[PDB]
């Protein structure tokens, strides 16, 4: 059971019903609740219990991310930095991180409340540029400012000399980041719970580049030449921490981990497949 | 220490040199030695020790296989059966299964049964078609008998259904196969000692499809609407079993290791460059 549930999230204005919906729903059904700050502002909510998104990773039991995998991408990197269940609530179709459907998602909730619930951890990725730490739930990606501007470096795991390359970047991508980015790099699809982490390279200059799978307890380093262009390394699509001169990159799993929860009639799968456009049944 | 190492290989008549001068060295170096029984006679070995491929697997303590990684095929889904370590001398550039380079083998191989050598373990596949029972290094294939003939079927993960398919086939691929018939069919490179196999669709019919990256403790069913053509199964590109109708396959990992070793300089990354044409150090 869950004595503190939080509501997460950040509503255009029509999202709104949702968070106030949910909210007087966990309330009449006896339970404590820890609004955001902001959405406690937005629905004018004087009675609510509220608190920034690390307070409610602190305090509550379980968070209600309302909203799409955008949504959710700011919101996990926080979550798992605690232990508490996250679940989450889509808009339409089902998401890797959101599969509760707003069609349905009080009834699942409510079963999931009474413990109906599928239980996994998602790890991140950290990164120290030498420090100055940053993690990711789906990718640390390196590029450097200009588009189309190819880089060199050499890629070294596990504190031995893997390959170099000359291309416009790195994606580097956790098994949760394998649909995302990644896979419009033309990257394989990864498992959620998978031990593995994906390196694919943007616009490689050999053909015989190929997306490499690798252990999720390996250690990856980025060693570059010279600087006069502008080296940068984003994760998950935040703001991109500059590589000076003599600096290097080092990427690991993040000992963080996204304490996801899912009712009962989840699967993968099925999730994926309505994602991507494939086949259901044949027979 | 290893005490009787065996010798095992099916030598065109120039590789037979490299077998003579290794039974010669490994003798005089005060080893016992078991022949291959085709090397033997090939040979002309009247004192030698022989055996079967299974004879040596069990009462030999290291098998160097002389030749291609092709050669290693056959012989490795045996003596994965057993014990044994396994060593490959190759024929000019090195393999993934095979890194005595024999320019420099007999020194190489010195030191290994020094006792200096790296020890892992790869893997295989195990089949049922419901029981016959195959086993792979590289890879299982479904396909038809026709060559350009599309086929139906649908693919269960630990007994949930996953995805339907309308292709060509699939190939389900073990890290060691990963750079094998998978890589070719647009598959990515898994790092050896992964526990992961990948799927891989042959002609989709379908443009959303991509290689799927499972884990090797996972469980594949294959199920088929209808035969008025023929399936068939391959496993490491032998003999290919019928698929009947009503009939399933059970893909699985299998219980088999092969004891693989290696010398203190041998390394993945470096073996996959040189064989992929990978840039190596640039600076």
């Amino acid at each position: 059971r869950f004595d503190c549930i939080g509501i997460v999230g950040h509503p255009h204005p029509a999202a709104l019903a949702t968070h106030e919906i949910l909210y007087h729903w966990l309330k009449a059904r006896g339970y404590a609740v820890m609004v955001e700050q902001q959405i406690a502002h937005d629905l004018n909510l004087t009675d609510a219990i509220t608190g920034s998104l690390a307070d409610i990773g602190q305090k509550a039991d379980l968070a209600v991310v309302v909203g799409g995998d955008g949504n959710m991408l700011g919101a996990a990197r926080v979550l798992a930095r605690y232990d508490i269940k996250v679940i989450g609530v889509n808009r339409g179709n089902l998401g890797f991180l959101t599969d509760l459907d707003p069609d349905n998602a009080l009834q699942q909730l409510s079963d999931v409340l009474e413990g109906e619930y599928l239980s996994e951890q998602r790890f991140l990725l950290e990164t120290h540029v030498r420090s100055r730490i940053s993690t990711a739930i789906n990718e640390v990606v390196l590029h450097p400012g200009k588009v189309a501007h190819m880089i060199e470096f050499e890629v070294y795991i596990d504190d031995r000399f893997a390959f170099s390359q000359r291309s416009d970047g790195l994606i580097i991508a956790t098994p949760t980041g394998s649909t995302a980015y990644s896979l419009s790099a033309g990257g394989p699809i990864l498992t959620p719970t998978l031990d593995a982490i994906v390196l694919v390279p943007m616009f490689p200059h050999t053909l015989t580049a190929r997306p490499l799978v690798i252990s999720s307890s390996s250690t990856i380093r980025l060693k570059f030449s010279h600087i006069t262009s502008d080296l940068e390394i984003s994760c998950d699509s935040q703001i991109a921490l500059p590589i000076q001169e003599g600096e290097e990159v080092l990427i690991r799993r993040s000992d963080f981990h996204l304490n996801l929860i899912h009712p009962k009639d989840y699967s993968y799968f099925n999730t994926l497949s309505t994602k991507l456009g494939w086949s259901k049944k044949l027979f």
